[PDB]
């Protein structure tokens, strides 16, 4: 038991972590920048957990171990004025400009600005940041007059993706970051599933705005416009209001948006459960033949590129179901239509999104039918609150409304979407029934679900064993792949997401403090509000959805064929 000094208070413990981890576990206030994922920016470090060691010296609490006999001072005079000499230094390569900022309200660096009174020696006052701003990208921008260069989002895109699609650069004697050889990020092995924001302290990286879009929409009386959120914006938006976390705040979202003009309030979750239709459908006729094996979801824009990039010869292999978003928008243009009396083209179709990839899906020059897009404005988590927020809208306590039913009911089945593992469980409830024409009282798959990287289940369908297998992350995907994991056993059905945990942990949902997250499962979390909504639904099966049966029925007739087959479906060549 190695017996230290913090402050002048004496500690004994058994452990072996380094100052910084000891601090916060024992409530400690020492400050840090370019730590995140257990790893700092190795190059050019920000120093900003400096304490002091005696008989060391100035050190960085993030990387140095405890040792016996430690004595550490982590506020004298000396530890502070170094800190705040990073920090100002910092500020003269900083826009320092928090009025106009989209994190003016949650900012690791104004924090630090403020605690320690950090000063620029020369305000950074840019005065064309047209130099400083790649705008090229349908999901992800870059403003380089807040980048702070902790590579946090380097380390974060190698870590979550292993493609290192996030790269520091030398542009003309100086470093940047950006895509491979500065081009834009979708013309690169990008996935474009945006974890680079989510490390991001500042406003450095963003989503691609799909704003204009929408104001310009509301703003036009002719346009009638939906608008349908996903799964996970419900167990997530309200972090960006005060609620915490673990919120389900479905009915004040459905409430706020009614507020902000939109004309119909649907739901994708909807969505999900026709993507279980197809999907289930597919996943059947494929056991009747026999193949070809494996299956894997389409569902996971940052996938699909994924496969394009690293893995073509898999891409006959994806379902042909369009993703919840693209299939309830396909049918938004064309079965909405039919019940309602709207003329198809001034349908305005709005989704809510944990997600920036899905930018880049609903701009895919083939998502549109008869020269309709089946999407035609995708905004993010992030984005709707700031709308709230622009619209004085005390969301907070706003009473619940419900959406409206013909495109907004949903079963248990599609409201798993957004953790890993919820499309393979709601894919298996309907297909089992489907094959075994049985209505069956089992339907949760407890083993694909959590946070494991790999997770992999043998399941009994129709007399015979099937195996499925879920991959939670796409560094995960490389390593089923590359490691020869797939050929362990001839697998049936694959789900794939990108993001690690799923949709809920997705590029486009709210940042949240490096120090919350070391209390707090984000991942496990967010996933539990829609576990929960599964639990207490009255439909946990897609195929039971009243309002999707009702529009199979009267417009798009049995799954996977004609209707269905001719609109509802998409492949990657
Ligand atoms: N489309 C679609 Fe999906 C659905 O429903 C979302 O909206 Fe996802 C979420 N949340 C996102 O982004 S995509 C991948 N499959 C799981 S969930
Ligand atoms: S990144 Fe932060 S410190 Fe910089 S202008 Fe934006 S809110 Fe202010
Ligand atoms: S873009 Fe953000 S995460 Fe990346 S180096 Fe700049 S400040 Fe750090
Ligand atoms: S969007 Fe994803 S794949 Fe692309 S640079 Fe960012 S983290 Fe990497
Ligand atoms: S897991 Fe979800 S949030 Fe992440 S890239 Fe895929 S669809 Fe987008
Ligand atoms: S947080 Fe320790 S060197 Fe950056």
């Amino acid at each position: 038991m190695k017996t230290i000094i913090i402050n002048g208070v004496q500690f004994n413990t058994d452990e072996d972590t380094t100052i910084l981890k000891f601090a916060r576990d024992n409530n400690i206030d020492i400050s840090a920048l370019c730590f995140l994922n257990n790893c700092n920016n190795d190059i050019n470090k920000c120093e900003i957990c400096t304490v002091e060691v005696e008989g060391t010296g100035l050190v960085t609490a993030c990387d140095t171990l405890i040792e016996d006999g430690m004595i550490i001072n982590t506020n004298s005079d000396a530890v502070n004025e170094k800190i705040k000499s990073r920090i100002s230094q910092l500020l003269d390569i900083h826009e320092f400009k928090c009025g106009p900022c989209n994190r003016r309200e949650n900012c690791e660096f104004l924090k630090l600005v403020i605690k320690y009174k950090a000063r620029a020696s020369k305000p950074f006052l840019p005065k064309d940041k047209t130099e400083y701003v790649d705008e090229r990208s349908k999901s992800l921008t870059v403003d380089r007059t807040k980048c702070l260069l902790c590579g946090r989002c380097v380390n974060a895109c190698g870590k979550n993706t292993e493609t290192y699609a996030m790269k520091f650069l030398n542009k003309n004697g100086k470093t940047i970051i950006g895509a491979e050889d500065e081009k834009c990020f979708d013309d690169t092995n990008c996935l474009l599933c945006g974890q680079c924001i989510i490390a991001c302290p500042v406003a450095a990286l963003s989503e691609k705005s799909h704003m204009d879009r929408v104001k310009n929409a509301l703003n036009a009386p002719e346009k009638h416009v939906i608008v349908a959120m996903a799964p996970s914006v419900r167990a997530s938006i309200g972090e960006l209001f005060n609620m915490g976390f673990g919120v389900d705040v479905t009915g004040k979202i459905y409430t706020a948006l009614r507020q902000l003009g939109f004309d119909k309030i649907f739901d994708i979750n909807f969505g999900a459960d026709m993507t279980i239709m197809e999907e289930a459908t597919e996943l059947v006729q494929r056991i009747e033949n026999n193949g070809p094996f494996p299956m894997f979801t389409s569902c996971c824009p940052g996938w699909v590129r994924q496969a394009e990039n690293y893995y073509p010869e898999l891409l006959n292999n994806l379902s042909s179901a369009k993703s919840p978003q693209q299939i309830f928008g396909t049918a938004s243009k064309t079965y909405y239509p039919s019940i309602s009396g709207l003329d198809p083209k001034n349908v305005f179709t709005v989704t809510v999104m944990p997600c920036t990839s899905k930018k880049f899906e609903a701009d895919r020059p083939q998502m549109e039918k008869d020269g309709l897009r089946d999407i035609d404005a995708v905004i993010t988590t992030r984005e709707l609150a700031k709308m709230i927020k622009d619209a004085k809208i005390p969301f907070a306590k706003l009473e619940d409304s419900e959406a409206d039913p013909a495109m907004g009911e949903y079963s248990g089945a599609g409201a798993i979407f957004g953790a890993t593992g919820g499309v393979m469980e709601a894919a298996l409830r309907s297909a089992k029934d489907f094959a075994e024409n049985a209505e069956l009282e089992d339907i949760e798959y407890k083993q694909v679900r959590g946070l494991n990287g790999i997770k992999e289940a043998e399941v009994e369908i129709n007399n015979n064993k099937y195996n499925v297998a879920v991959i939670n992350g796409a560094s995960n995907l490389f390593k089923f792949m590359k490691s020869g994991m797939i050929n362990e056993k001839q697998y049936h059905f694959i789900e794939v997401m990108a993001c690690h945990g799923g949709c809920v942990n997705g590029g486009g949902q709210p940042h949240v403090n490096p120090k919350d997250l070391e209390k707090v499962d984000i991942k496990k979390v967010r996933a539990s509000v829609l576990y929960n909504q599964d639990e207490h639904l009255s439909k946990r099966k897609s195929h039971e959805n009243t309002a999707l049966v009702k529009m199979y029925q009267n417009y798009f007739g049995k799954p996977g064929e004609g209707r269905a087959h001719e609109i509802l479906h998409f492949k990657y060549k």
